[PDB]
Order: structure tokens, then sequence, then C-alpha cells
């Protein structure tokens, strides 16, 4: 078993070398297994593609596409429609984007089958790691897995995020034993409804076995920033639960109080050592002193969850960090072939069995931009850009055809390419296209904080006064993080404004933004409260004064609405007056607000 563990993982690493060896002849037999499997489909029939399966027909007849051009078909399938639709298959379930599409989370349609690449592309990820970390098959990881809300579609269909769907899937709830997923977690405590009973037992199932872990994560590193600030919050309470060998009365679950009790044991001397490393006034690199074989970090520290790296290094005392995978709920994509790589060196292999991958070159205004365009000399030639084909240092979009009836679409990610695994490119990720606010996984863009801000603005009406100017960056200075808003005023009235406006104006902005904004506020606490600093009269007219003495022209310059330029936040925190806070949640519930 010790062997055939590593044949396995010969096995899997040989999988990459003909995989990336032969990607366009994978891209090609993946296309023709959709088109020939999907040929009678209402979607494709009604294109005039009339059965065929070859790339280049399928090129220049299908329509490249956004979520909003195909919303009839995936709203019909919503609410019920059986036939065969976009796919030749049931649609299984739904699988929501954290990306939106009016205020609402983006249903993602998704077959059974989709399962196995799903775990395909999981199944890499060991093998690529025992390659530069070797001997994790004889320890266990620490990684906090949630599983998050979940709905019923009009028709009938589950509406889930998709960990949520695998970690209860036949695919991880009965899992093979295999000791490179060994986990300090157990299965019930993970799939335990409640979210607090669920963060309580993983903590205490993490410290009451910490001299196995050899490496500790979470999917993204706010969330296991937000783990930390837990047992920062709990470890009195843990403590004693390990010292008397006892679990909390206040967990309900049976299930997990079962799970938990094959655990833990009175053990006293380990209540004593928990209590002496969090009794620190410091703890920068406590995670090394808790658990101290620790090996790295597994999380996701590429896009915006860059901003989470020093809080990351402050706690595991400049661990490595590592960001293995990259995907989506429409399709799992890709691989870091080299996990011990700095974080602004991450580039992803996209596999090239997952989906037909099509990339359509992109152009931006700055390195610092999440908005697109299209290049000059490049949307009347959509016979985009294969797999094997893009070219080094240019940036794309990112499109796929999917089994599950997805065909061309517009996944809205921005990709580097930075090189290349035998014949398939490894990316870097730029951006998903439009995004200025993010804390966790809540992906606000200028629009939606533009008609946020419209909204709240209607309460300094009655006062005679006005929003001159306003922009906004992402605070992570705690945890959870919140978006702050710098509001400069114009007052031309004789009421002073109560501050209980202010906050009307926290919760009205709160309200406008999505469903996933509001579920993190709501149900994640993955959000705190947006704050509202007003600044001194003049603020963005001396930021505009910096605009001009570096080249900028008076009648053209524009206020940006968001900014992430640490030395410009730092001025416009400098002028700051007073600051406001959402003084509740604002609203969220499950699903889509139709039903
Ligand atoms: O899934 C991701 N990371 C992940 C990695 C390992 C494990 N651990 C497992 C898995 C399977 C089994 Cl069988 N055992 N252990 C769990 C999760 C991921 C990554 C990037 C984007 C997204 C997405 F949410 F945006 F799509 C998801
Ligand atoms: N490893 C990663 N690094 C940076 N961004 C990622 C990564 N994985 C996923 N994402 C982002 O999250 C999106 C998927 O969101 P969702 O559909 O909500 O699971 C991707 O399309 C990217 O925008």
């Amino acid at each position: 078993s010790d062997e055939s563990l590593a044949e396995k993982n010969k096995n899997k690493l040989q999988f990459i070398e003909d995989v990336t060896t032969n990607a366009d002849d994978v891209q090609r037999r993946v296309l023709e297994e959709i088109l020939s499997r999907n040929a009678d489909v209402e979607y494709l029939k009604r294109h005039g593609l009339e059965g065929r399966t070859d790339r280049e027909t399928f090129k220049h007849i299908m329509p490249v596409v956004t979520y909003e051009d195909i919303q009839p078909e995936i709203n019909r399938i919503a609410n019920g429609d059986k036939s065969q639709v976009l796919c030749s298959n049931p649609i299984s379930e739904f699988l929501t984007s954290s990306g939106t599409s009016g205020g609402e989370r983006k249903l993602m349609p998704t077959i059974e089958e989709e399962l196995d690449r799903r775990s395909l592309l999981y199944s890499l990820l060991m093998p690529v790691m025992d390659q530069f970390v070797p001997g994790l098959d004889k320890g266990k990881g620490m990684y906090f897995l949630f599983i998050k809300s979940e709905s019923k579609t009009p028709g009938g269909l589950p509406a889930r995020p998709v960990l949520t769907s695998y970690y209860k899937s036949s695919h991880f709830k009965n899992r093979p034993y295999d000791p490179y997923t060994n986990y300090t977690s157990p299965n019930q405590t993970i799939l335990c409804s409640d979210s607090y009973q669920s963060m309580y037992s993983q903590m205490l199932c993490g410290l009451c076995q910490h001299k196995e872990v050899l490496r500790v994560g979470a999917v993204f590193a706010s969330g296991f920033i937000r783990a930390i600030k837990f047992l920062e919050k709990h470890w009195p309470e843990l403590a004693r639960d390990i010292r008397t060998g006892t679990l909390s009365s206040e967990i309900t679950d049976s299930s997990v109080r079962e799970a938990v009790g094959e655990i833990l044991k009175p053990d006293p001397k380990l209540a004593d050592f928990v209590e002496s490393e969090c009794r620190k006034t410091s703890w920068q690199g406590i995670i090394t002193r808790l658990w101290p074989n620790t090996k790295y970090v597994d999380v996701i520290v590429t896009g915006t969850m860059s901003q989470y790296i020093p809080t990351l290094d402050y706690y595991s005392n400049g661990l490595p960090l590592v960001c293995t995978m990259y995907a989506s709920s429409e399709c799992y994509f890709g691989v870091n072939l080299r996990p011990l790589c700095k974080p602004s060196e991450v580039s992803y292999t996209l596999i090239p069995n997952m989906a037909y991958f099509e990339f359509l070159p992109v152009h931006r205004n700055s390195g610092v931009t999440s908005s697109i365009s299209l290049p000059k000399a490049l949307k009347e030639q959509q016979e985009l850009v294969d797999l094997v084909d893009v070219k080094l240092g240019q940036e794309y979009e990112l499109v796929v055809t999917t089994y599950a009836g997805l065909y061309r679409y517009r996944v809205g990610d921005v990709l580097s390419v930075a090189g290349f695994k035998n014949n398939a490119p490894q990316f870097s990720f730029i951006c998903r296209k439009n995004v200025v606010l993010s804390i966790d996984s809540d992906k606000t863009d200028e629009v939606e904080l533009q008609n946020a801000v419209k909204n709240a603005v209607t309460h300094l009406v009655p006062f005679d006064a006005s929003l001159s100017e306003y922009t906004s960056y992402a605070d992570t200075s705690s945890i959870p993080g919140h978006y702050v808003l710098f509001w400069e005023l114009c007052l031309n009235g004789n009421t002073p404004i109560p501050p209980s406006v202010f906050e009307d104006c926290c919760l009205t902005i709160e309200e406008s933004l999505n469903s996933v904004y509001r579920q993190g506020r709501v149900s994640d606490k993955s959000i705190g409260p947006l704050e509202i600093k007003m600044v001194e009269s003049g603020t963005f007219d001396k930021l505009m004064d910096y605009a001009i003495s570096l080249g900028a022209s008076i009648n053209q310059y524009k206020t940006p609405r968001c900014v992430k330029f640490a030395p410009i936040i730092e001025l416009l925190n400098s002028r700051v007056v007073d600051s406001y806070f959402s003084p509740k949640c604002p609203k969220w519930s499950p699903g889509h607000k139709q039903w």
C-alpha cells in the first residue's frame, strides 16, 4: 500500500504529462464529444449546427455568449422545463456562482457526471505536491471546510454552491480512505447544518490532534483567517473541553457529539499548552506554535484574496503560502504545477479534459484595472484563440464549452499567459472583470456601487446637502473586513444632519448591493458592516491636484469609484472627519427573490 501509493502518484503525474503534451488533441476530443452527445439539443439545433461536431464549424456557427444571453434557456430549466434545452443529459442541479446577474447569484447548470471530472482535478493535487514536500501521507491536514446555504428552484432542482454539493456527494461523504485526504475535521463535522457548531467542532478536533498536523488551510484565505479569529474568541472554552475531555453542552448536533467523541479525550497537559500559547499578547506565528509540524498554509491568495497575505504571514510566521487549483461553479479549470512558488508567481495549468477552452484577447488600460476593452486590430470575428494557440505574455478573457450545456460562455476571468507545460499554457490570474470591491466571495462592480450610492444619497435631499465626490476601498484591517466609502458632502442647509441618517446611508448602500454581499453580512458573517468616512471639504480636489501634476487634463479627470493604491487610501484617511457604520444587517434570504 505504501508502494501502491507511489504507483498512484506516478500515474497521476504521467497523466499530467500526457494531457499537457496532447492538449489540442484532447481539446478537440472533448468538443467532439460535447457536440456529438448534445447534437439534438434545442440550443444547438436552433443555431443551425445540424449535428456537426468539427471545431471549425463550431467556432464559425455558434455565438460567444454572456450569462445574460443564455438566461432564457437557464431560467426555463430552473422553472422545470425538463426537455433537452441545453443538454442531452438531465441537469442534476444548479451551481450558484458568486458572480451575479441582477443582484442575484448566477445559476450554472451541471450534470451528475461532472462530479467525476471534479474529482479528477482534485486527484492531481497531492501527486503534484508530494513531488515538493514528501511524506505528507504520514500526517493529517487541518482544513476548515464548510457547507453553505442552499435552495430549490421553482422547477424543483437544487441550487447550491459547488463545494456544498461536492461535500455532500458520494465522492466526498463516502470517499475511499485516502491518506492524502486524511483531515482532522470529521465529515459530520463539516456536513453540520449549523455553522457555529461546525466551526467549533472543527477547531476542537484540530487542537485535539495538533501534533499530527503537517499542513493547514481552507479554500480561501478569508475563511482560514476567520477560523484563527474564532480560536482567538473561543480558546478558553475549547481548552476547557480538551481539559475535561467533554464537549461544550452548547453543541446540540448528535452527529457532531458522536464524531467529536471519537477524538476528544481528557488532556489537561494539552489544555495547559493551548492556553499558554493563546494567552500570549502576540499571536505572531501562533500557527507554528500550536501546530508546530505545519509545513505550509493551503489557501488561495491569488486574485482578490491576495490582500490577506500579510495577515497570513503574521499568524504563520512566514510559512509558505500554497495556491493549489483554479475553478468556478461552471467548471473546474486547472492545477498549480509549482505549489511552492511565491504568490505573485502562481500560474495555473488548465487541464484540457475539463471542458473546451477558448480565449478572447483583451487589453486593459493599466495593470491595476478590472475593466476590459477590445484591442484595435482584433466582437465580429468571434473566431477566438484555442488553448494551445495563446501567446506568451498576452492577456485573454476565458471562454468555455462544458458538458452540461454551456457553449462558448464567457467566464469573465482575465488571464495572462505566463508559460507552458509541454504544449499546455499556464495562466497567471489577473481578475474577474469589473470587480472593484471584495472581502470574501462577494464581488461588487462599479455599476452596483454607483447605483447603491445613488440610493443612499436620497437621505441627504431633505437636508439640502449632496455628495460631491466619493471613492471606496476594501478595508481588511479587521476580521472580517468591510467596504469603506469616502464621502465629501456639499452642505447648503441650516439643519445639521443627525448621525442617524449617515447610518441610514450605510444601511441603504448595503441593501442595494447584491445577494452575495448581503448573505455574507447576514449568514456567513464573512463581511463586517459597511463604513462611510466623511472627508474634509476639498479632499477630492487635492487628489485631482496629484493627477494634474502628473500629466492629467482637468476637463477629463474623473474621481475613481474605487482605489486600492495604499498611499492614496492613506491620504484620504488623513482627511477623515467622522465615520459611520451600518447599524444592522441588510436583508438576505436563500434563493432568488422571485422564489
Ligand atoms: O475546491 C477548491 N479547493 C479545494 C481543494 C482541496 C479540497 N480538499 C478535498 C477535495 C476533494 C476531496 Cl475527495 N478530498 N479533499 C477541497 C477544496 C476550489 C479552488 C478554487 C476555486 C473553487 C471554486 F469554489 F471557486 F470553485 C474551489
Ligand atoms: N485560485 C484562484 N485564484 C484567484 N481567483 C480564483 C481562483 N479560483 C477561483 N477564483 C475566482 O472565483 C471564480 C469562481 O467563483 P464561483 O463561480 O463563485 O465559484 C473564478 O472564476 C475566479 O474569478
